[PDB]
């Protein structure tokens, strides 16, 4: 029923004020890029001013750094024009957190969205596997209902329990119509969301959540999918 839009997470007292009357989820903190807990060029040729106005992409589908799922630098051979920099940019599709029937906030679309479009970046505390344990525990002792974990890579867990961005509300689903992809920036990994077919407006983001915690019970799933897996 409520919704509300990426910007209304910018102002922290009207979202106060908005989840204690139950029109915005519950207040966390917002950040830009990954928290630790503890701490080349693309060969693409430049696109002229011609072809950048009739609309051709700057490192398209057949630049290196894309096909490695690196992203481009400011020294990119196509400077400003470049495609190739989407998590740097912050050029998120356009997508709005609503409530579910019952598995809390979602994400749903507020524009149509192609196939393999960049969603969002999915922002958090970086853990190590010990940190990742200790809180896993103090997560249970304190009967959270959402987890907010993903796997980064070995020795690095996501965590946006606490602090985070909008992809934290993304739900399950066993029919999902978003993955998640790790794309290199600078030396270091990053995992973002992305459509992998055609969502028209309106419609609920999902992805398929592939996380091992464990032990403190299943939770079922609600997706509501032809082929439903019974539990997350
Ligand atoms: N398909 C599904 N069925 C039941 N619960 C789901 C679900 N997908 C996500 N959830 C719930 O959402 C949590 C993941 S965090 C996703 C955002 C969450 N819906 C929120 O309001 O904050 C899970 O722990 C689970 O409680
Ligand atoms: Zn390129
Ligand atoms: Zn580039
Ligand atoms: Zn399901």
């Amino acid at each position: 029923g409520p919704s509300c839009v990426m910007d209304d997470f910018r102002d922290p007292q009207r979202w106060k004020e908005c989840a204690k009357q139950g029109k915005m989820p519950c207040y966390f903190d917002l950040i830009e890029e990954n928290v630790y807990l503890t701490e080349m060029q693309c060969e693409c040729t430049p696109l002229s001013k011609d072809e950048r106005a009739q609309g051709e992409i700057a490192c398209g589908e057949d630049c290196l750094n894309r096909l490695l799922m690196i992203e481009c630098s400011s020294r990119c051979p196509n400077g400003d024009y470049c495609s190739n920099r989407r998590f740097q940019r912050k050029q998120h599709a356009d997508v709005e957190v609503i409530l579910t029937e019952k598995k809390g906030w979602g994400l749903r679309a507020a524009k149509d969205l192609p196939s393999n479009t960049f969603v969002l970046e999915y922002c958090g505390e970086v853990l190590d596997h010990k940190e990742f344990k200790a809180r896993v525990k103090e997560y249970a002792r304190n009967k959270n209902i959402h987890y907010y974990f993903m796997a980064l890579k070995n020795d690095e867990i996501i965590d946006a329990t606490q602090k985070g961005n909008c992809s934290r509300f993304m739900n399950h689903s066993c029919e999902p119509n978003c993955e998640t992809q790790k794309w290199t920036v600078n030396g270091q990994l990053r995992v973002g969301f992305f459509t992998t077919k055609l969502v028209p407006s309106g419609s609920e983001l999902t992805f398929d959540y592939q996380f091992q915690r464990y032990g403190k019970e299943a939770q079922k799933c609600f997706c509501g999918s032809a082929n439903c897996r019974g539990y997350l």
